[PDB]
């Protein structure tokens, strides 16, 4: 049974300018996740486009993913739904095409409750037992938080085999793993970052990896920053973060008075992928919003300045 | 070319224990709804649980819906998902199955953005444009609000027939209405309230109709209110609304301590239909949480204390 | 003691440039209002800029709206503030003016609970026990809720003479409007909606009376729409209400692109009062925005076009 | 003038059974403060119950302060109050104690607008041109976020000293000090933490300092902590920062079904009353009281993860 920790990219979807799986670039992207030192990949992911790639559309791309890399890194399968019945659709899918993990989210569109949440994930898990089930807390996109009792109840229940945790917030992420220790769930439970920016400290605080959208961009970057924080060099760790966190200005190059934080964030990384010659295009599904060719130009000149080097 | 105002209930998916659609209640309720006096039928509306129903069961649901109702009043097609390409597949899907309009949300789970929730619903519109396309507002759920702007920008340009708003705000209502009708577009656009108590307050308004969940147990008391609104008898609707009022207690017996909003309202709802004996049981979709018997008597008795006499 | 039910505005509070109280404007504004058939006045309320002003400044617009009202109409004081001592400081300045009533909110900045929520409007109470104590809900200045449930049981206890509820959801206020009558308690208890547009969905519930902002501009529109309530006219209010929400439009006209909602809207009320000559100028407390001169004349076509004719 | 850096914690006010200052536990407080290592004192922030002292009752608890201090630390006022005018009456006070700095918000209550809040915080510093006024980022209070390019803007034009950012944001705090830093202004702008979990963090990213609540319990800890990390002791620093997190349970005891704020500065005077600090745990109203089961579990976790 596959282990997820260390630096696993949630890998974007290349695209054609008719919205298809651009599968050529797709594949040419995982070639540079792992020959950039990735430990592992995160297909159908938030910034995979997950949310807007139809069900045949996902198992494309999740093929792709799984096929090419060729059992070089472990990869792990989102399995984002409303609710159960149509997570375990994916979870179906996902086991179809070989995956080696899977990652869901709380309900969402409909209300729910904490006891709804801990079914939800007991009733995915019993869909796929012999998977590592990952709970992905992304209060931003589900609006729920996923209590962190509940989580370490399913870690000791052997339900849940770790959470990545893109809330942003990383006292309660320090919290979790305190918690966690502190029940001796340590090696049961792998707790991973979603941060771009605060990776160091997650590690500093014992924090098992680390599933940066910024890694798809540039994955030696995370991969060094890693093998810093793994040999306990927290200053040199600092400056490299620092410096990664330049790069991420990409995302932030798109003007948001007229488009989504996808469409800026997801939308710099494709246009640095293109910049680098990974994919063909920067072409996003709808109803993303297309980046200028000014912008992409800005793109560009942060990319050339702060790539990571060594 | 088919118009959807006046009472239109968002029809509910009665289950059996297995989770699978009870097409035989379905039937039952479908006719409950019409010989209870509605002028139209929502089919995979949220109150549907379409967020916990499969896209086949999706298609059986909407097929048994249309396929009895027989042409007796007009159903409209819930394509709800996250994003675009997604919610295109089910207006295929409802073109199908003969559906005389669509209702759609804003994208969700992805961030998003006023420009993106226009391009969202021009682009739904360019796959059917033959059908009425209804603006769904449900910030609960999509945590989006509808810009009433770009509303009546998308029904002067066509794209838009109406919206389903079920924001809960009756000034924020009452303001589109009065833009509306301030830009001439008062036939071009109808608009229905989401609201189960104060259906009363949106036609002393001008509103077109209500999109009421409680509609499913009690249709013949919201068509009855809404034939005192359009005699202009709103003392004698007010008292009626009053009465709707408290049978909706029934949405408030479940311990939400320990269920969703989701569980005890609609939950609530199917619990009635069942002891009208329309529907065989109020089971309900994964992962909502099953009602006590303590709360089904208390749900029981408030039915057989405010249920429309005449 | 004096019964606060009908028409009660928020006085605002008249500036001269240096922004100190202009004592002159505020009478003539007294008259204007007790002229225009208002039941009561709300001194110190939000709409009166009480979060600007100082407690001295409080004290001077609170004794000369008392005095130069001359027993004309109630005057009730609010005393707002963020916790319970703070607050007890103002109801004894508002026992020193001779106010006959009091208005309080939940604490604000600092965090509070319902527990904590309700032990504050019992000490505010027990401070001036023969003074009728207002519930104030607003939760966009004080982010809380206030508890229909806690609002009851201080009902029953009478601690709490009534609620001026203006959090803009009638649904919400409706409920508590229906228990109150259930609980018995619809003499001890009034409830005053803070609603500016939907007046008439108040009433038409059973509803005590109307705090509304817009009513220091056009007193006379709100009497004589409480009157066509009270006389069951509810077409007729109707359709004055429309009117009325079309005056409203004055608290649209500045641009909120570079002020606040308080700017625009307050701002619009005095642009307003000074176009009728009732005030000496739209001066507004630091840090307020000024209205340009286009937008003075926006509000002036709008006035001229919308204020009602007794 | 004055400079506040390092760990500056938010003096507590102990208070009598009546709701009174109590002045000669503050005093106390403020030698534990001083003499566990601290570099300054924030008077009247939030965990001051500033929000629940009356005007007098925070005049009273910053000149006791002020005095009792006798110039070992600088010691800056906050001045927490809905809008300008309101503020800056309280500006008037502390320069009448003599208070060495400023901490103001945004406006609250009303509705506001980043333009508003740069007018707010201009018009505060021209009332105390000399003082360092640091703004204070507390979105859960004031329900505005302070935006970092309006505060870089007030930090070129000599506005603002500094800030004293409580968001919990580590990512957004870490942003402000790399913008700070890209545009020059590491000298003219402090940045310090309100956390009590994520101090080594902020110093890690190169923050000024650190305004911590729990540093009232333990100033100690935090002065070792803030050592560890100057001395660029990062993994000793986290190991100390994991031993202080466990001390920080205290404010996780109060059952919170019946606020934060109750549970939250309820730990804390609770444990201060345990270590012979302060004469009770007496809180403002409506603070509700800690059970006699709650307080031995404070008293527990200090007994055991108390600074040695």
């Amino acid at each position: 049974s596959a282990t997820f920790t260390g630096v696993i990219p949630p890998v974007m979807t290349p695209l054609h300018a008719d919205g298809s799986v651009d599968v050529e670039s797709l594949r040419k992207l995982v070639d540079h996740l792992i020959n950039g030192g990735v430990d592992g990949l995160f297909a159908l992911g938030s910034s995979g486009e997950a949310a807007f790639l139809t069900r045949a559309q996902r198992k494309l791309a999740l093929t792709t993913i799984i096929e090419h890399t060729a059992g070089r890194v472990p990869v792990t399968a989102g399995v984002i739904e409303t609710t159960t019945a149509r997570v375990i659709e994916l979870v179906e899918d996902a086991l179809e095409a070989g995956a080696e993990g899977l990652v869901a989210t709380a309900p969402f569109y409909t209300r729910t409750h904490d006891v709804e949440i801990e079914e939800h994930f007991r009733k995915i898990h019993a869909a796929a037992p012999e998977l590592p089930l990952f709970a992905y807390n992304i209060p931003v996109s589900v609006h729920s938080n996923l209590n962190p009792v509940m989580l370490l109840t399913l870690a000791k229940d052997g339900v849940l085999a770790g959470t990545k945790d893109s809330s942003g917030n990383d006292g309660a992420i320090r919290s979790l793993i305190e918690a966690r220790d502190d029940a001796g769930l340590t090696e049961q439970f792998k707790i991973l970052t979603g941060s771009e920016t605060t990776v160091d400290f997650a590690y500093l605080a014992g924090a098992d990896g680390v599933v940066p959208g910024l890694g798809n961009v540039d994955p030696a970057a995370y991969a060094a920053l890693a093998k810093l924080c793994l040999d306990g060099k927290w200053a040199e760790a600092a400056a490299l973060q620092k410096r990664i966190n330049h790069l991420f200005h990409i995302v932030f190059v798109g003007d948001t008075s007229h488009m989504s934080g996808s469409s800026a964030g997801l939308g710099g990384f494709k246009t640095a992928l293109a910049h680098l010659g990974i994919i063909e295009s920067n072409a996003m599904a709808v109803p993303h919003q297309s980046l200028s060719d000014e912008e992409t130009a800005r793109i560009h000149a942060i990319v050339d300045e702060f790539l990571y080097t060594a």
